[PDB]
């Protein structure tokens, strides 16, 4: 109604810590030997489907960078001698990286029929065999590739009449951490599974974002209000540094 | 004529619930043992062909987002030192994902002819055979790939004379739910099949959107008026967040 | 001269119904047992080559849509903080679907020559054979792929100085029915075949669009005037719904 | 000098009818039994190389269309709510069709050396053979693909402040006939062959476009003036019908 | 110094006719039987490396066309109904043609070890062999493809408020002859070979463009001045004919 | 708080020299024979994850170039004769270089059943065998390609009414060294390993950028301030030199 | 300090001639028989890494062209009949040339187990064998392709109201020689090897650009000043000749 929350994670982790509490409670039937064993249980997620009705995401704070490696540094010297202000372009550059994975299976069913026959009349054991084969292969491939391109564009620079500019692009591969603030109305469940510890069973939990928050803390349509900021740590990225400069 | 409906789904589901009623009625000949068994029958669709004459679709309400994972965060620092307002471009990024499926079948028909012959004269059993093969393989492949690209464009930013801008693109993969309102005139049939329950037969129903609505609730041309809103839950998507900012 | 027609189909179907009349007439020689059998004959087309001289096609009426499935919904939040009206771009998206078909045939012709020889002197039957193979494979592949792309573009939006826009693209796959009106002068023949009914022969008809219309209903150059509207039912398609909106 | 011709075809066909006259004349040596046999001779072309010096081609008359099939119909609804005249883009579409042809040939030359040896000491006939193979395959592939794309572009539409446009692209595959008028100076030969009729020989004719026209009907440089119109029947094609329309 | 030449070909052919003179002179040692045999010698080029210092190429004269075949004719009808002057685009078209050539070679080295052994105790000759293979294939492929694209662009046409335009693109494949005039300073050698006539030897000539022209006809830096026009016969090409036309 | 550092490298190398000190200290238990052996130990990195919160990177100093080889030099002569200022384009050029790496593994499991039988009745030993095979291959490929493109763009040049321009692009492949200055707040650890010297063990170190700097030299959030310049030696690159020039 | 050099080549060749002097000096120990043998030694480079700090490259002098062959000549006739100044586009053209190189190696390890058994009871020697195979192939491919594209763009031409333009693009493949002037500060070494002459050893030289120039001819940071011009002979290239012309 009027109360809101500051993350979807403060709800998801609270629900998972409720699931790890319920599942460990469910062990007071036959295996209460590991009861207070509230660790190394590894509740993993499998089916997140929360929806943020009416979302208003927008990023705040500069992204925190983790620099991996340089990719390209391209200079370009664009001279104009045409008694008129031209618009010259520097060079481009793309860097693909494909990773294919394939798994095919063949089933062959052959069949042969030999009809050997030895005469032994002309000279010793001069036989003549005549076989006939037939086979049938039936393969079933299904590959999967994931391509990723980092294109450095080609800047068009208004170079004046008789002068040069000097562009320097410097691409670099990073992965960022950052923060992002959003508001909205979350609602929905999460089905996963509790992997069987080597003395425990495997159970398929499923909780919702309505039984993990105080009742009457949700709107009339089951949605609970969030107004906070979510993190997006460890996201692959880029960083271009262009420096166009007129030298004359 | 003057009466309209608020979905095509309120017609499709009503027709399917009519088909599940008729098909269960058809069991009072030989197998009325499971008669009130109005469940687990799984009437599946196979041949939807309704046409919305004169459609006026338009989306209302902000799409409800379900955030899957981050794809890319790309910063770009575009400096201008050219005593003139330039227009500099940040870097691009594409992310493909192909999934190929293949099924080939080979038919081979070989044939060999051996002509062995043992002399036994020079020394023990020194024979010399001479075979001759011939085969014929005839394969028939037919693959199928489905590629999907999420391209983050390269913004061109009017950076003033001696200053820098600082673009931050942040792509994210989501799948949305939303609502969409449309008006028009639906008309057409739906042919599917009723899968045979383990004590039931399989029958190929086919109903239309004219016998699932009150007669004289359709126009002169068989079409029934709809004026409402249709849902589009669970649609793969994206979400870009660009923040160009002049720092100086 | 002065009389015109309202379709090319009212001519094509009339010619085919003339061909099905002539071919059934041709059965009063040996097989008049199925004479009034004016059905299940399946006159199929094979060689349409009518030309519409001076065509003036133009579509009338909104296309009737048949909605198949959603493909993509992409939001984009483009913020400007640069004290200047920038032009920011949302993200793109492409969706390919390739279907390859292949048929190769290999012809192999091998040849071997074995020269076994058993010494039997050192110990029991210690022979040493030396064969020599030679083969020749000659394959002939000819594949065929058909790719189809549904590209959602990247809108560039004039976002004012310090504010954001909020683009929502929503692609959807449909196949449309519609109507299309054209005028012109049709002329030309249609060669097909009449498939042999299980008590009938196969005959290769060929009629023209000049002997299927009243004589003197054609111009001096054999062409007959059409002025009407042709249908284009069941054509694969798309439907994009863009909604750019300034939120502040 | 001052006389010109109205086609290059009225020259090519006249030269071929001269070649078919000369070649049939050449049969009064040994086989004059089929002499007036001025048909079913099938003079085919092999080496056209006429050049049209100073050409002035330009198309006249609307192309005569032969409609094959519809390819795509794409609607797009572009709404603007930004208090400013934006320029929004509809969706694109491409349709490839590749046809590959391949022909590879492998030559294998193997060689084996077996060294079997039966002990017969431990128990019955317990021999141990040890072979050694070596082969050499040398293949030579040379494929050939021909791709063809029909791209429907993405129109950018100036949609006013608070309103929508409604684009409808309708691609269609046709092949056209048309006419085209050109002037210039043709000159050059045509080498082909006269296929051997089943009672006739095969001869490799070669005529020029200077001995097929009245002498002094050519300029000083051997070229003969043409001023007419050439046909281009049966050319694969497209037909797009865009209808942008502002609805409000 | 002050004398110039009118081709590089009048130098290259003169040098080759000097080489064919020298090489035939070199036959007065052992084989002067074919001495005046100044024909069928086929001096072929292998190593042209002349450089045109300070070139000023520019084409004169319209290219002489040799028409091969039509490729595409695409009509497009772009209607505007938006109470504003829009800019609509017609459809595109590309036509690829790839020709791949491949040559791989495999070297296999196998090895087997069989260990057959016949018991003959349980019943007649019930032996059990156990072989073990090992091979090593080492292939080396190196292909080569040459793709060629003929792209017909998509014209954007300023269609006025309520009216239509009607674009007609007509691509055609030709190969042109033309002339081209250039000035500059040529200098450099040409190494080829004189193929051995069936009574002659093979010799590897090498002449320069300084010993094929009168001395003091070259500048101080060995370069000889050319000022003339060079031909470019038989060059694959295109010919587009666009005709945008406003019909209303 | 108030003290900052001038590199992230002066921290990383100091931490690694601390790790090489600790690990060599850890050898005074069993192997102090190589104790002062402070070399040839090769502490390699494996898990860098420092984040630069609030980074302000910007390049200073011109990049130091190391010229590898020329790639392309493309002239273009764009003449205008249209009594109007046109905008003509020069030619483009791209240079890809792909390097694929593949590793597949097949597992085959065959099975045959022969049923030979010798009659010996008609003549000597005329037997007839009939075998039947069945196999199952299951391969698992996973390739990896890395493409790199160096695109030289196509400059559009405003050539005046009756005159020519003369563009000269000159791409060249280099790899640069340069310097880059950044400020920010670094924080995070580095997990690697100390490879086992041939008399030493292997240990997996892990240090952070907070225990390698004087305490109270870090902010309240564990981050240590950096304000200096980092090097980016040996980065593949390009260098374009465009020279548009109006000649008349 | 104040003295500079006019090439990097006058330094590299001087250093190599110093290396060839030192290495030949090193032969007065055991093999002084070939001492003055100052030729056919072929000092080849392997590890150039000189860096030109603060480079100011810029091309002088028109490139000297060596014409290889014509690639394409494309005419285009763009007519405007729209009572308005349109902007029409000519056709494009691309010419790829890929060269792939591949090297894969397979390692197979098979294993079979036969279990033959001859009954001899029903009739003569009617045995039944049953084998069982198993193999394991492990291949490792790594290809490498190098694509090169020569794209002729599609000029957009402002054709006036009722008139035509006539574009002629003429691409041509050349390789240029040219000169290029640069200034900067070179510094760095060159590691190569001296290949072993058939009576000599192989030695891996390594010299720097600081011990090949007079000391105190270098700046304080080891760099030696260059101010001259470097050549770039034999660089693959293009040459486009566009001639737009308004004919009316």
């Amino acid at each position: 109604a009027m109360a809101s929350y500051d993350n979807v994670d403060t709800l998801i982790e609270k629900g998972r810590y409720n699931t790890k509490y319920n599942y460990l409670k469910r062990m007071e039937k036959y295996y209460p030997n590991a009861m207070a064993y509230f660790d190394k249980v590894t509740i993993n997620p499998q089916g997140n489907d929360f929806y943020i009705n009416n979302p208003k995401v927008e990023l705040d704070g500069e992204p925190s960078m983790n620099y991996l490696e340089d990719v390209y540094v391209g200079k370009a010297l664009l001279t104009n001698d045409t008694q008129q202000e031209q618009k010259l372009k520097s060079q481009s550059f793309t860097c693909k990286n494909t990773d294919t994975v394939t798994a095919t299976t063949t089933h062959t069913v052959g069949t042969s029929i030999q009809a050997t026959a030895k005469f032994t009349v002309p000279f010793n054991e001069t036989g003549v065999s005549l076989t006939t084969s037939y086979s049938f292969a039936n393969t079933n491939t299904n590959t999967n590739s994931k391509e990723i391109t980092h294109n450095v564009p080609s800047q068009d620079i208004l170079v004046p009449a008789n002068t040069t500019v000097e562009v320097i692009a410097y691409l670099k591969k990073v992965n960022v951490k950052g923060n992002v603030k959003l508001v909205g109305q979350v609602s929905g469940s999460e089905w996963g599974e509790i992997p069987s510890y080597l003395a425990f069973p495997r159970d398929g939990y499923k909780f919702s974002l309505s039984d993990t928050v105080n009742k009457s803390d949700l709107n009339e349509d089951g949605t609970i209000n969030i107004n906070g900021k979510g993190n997006y740590s460890a996201v692959m990225g880029d960083e271009l540094i262009v420096k166009v400069r007129n030298l004359n």
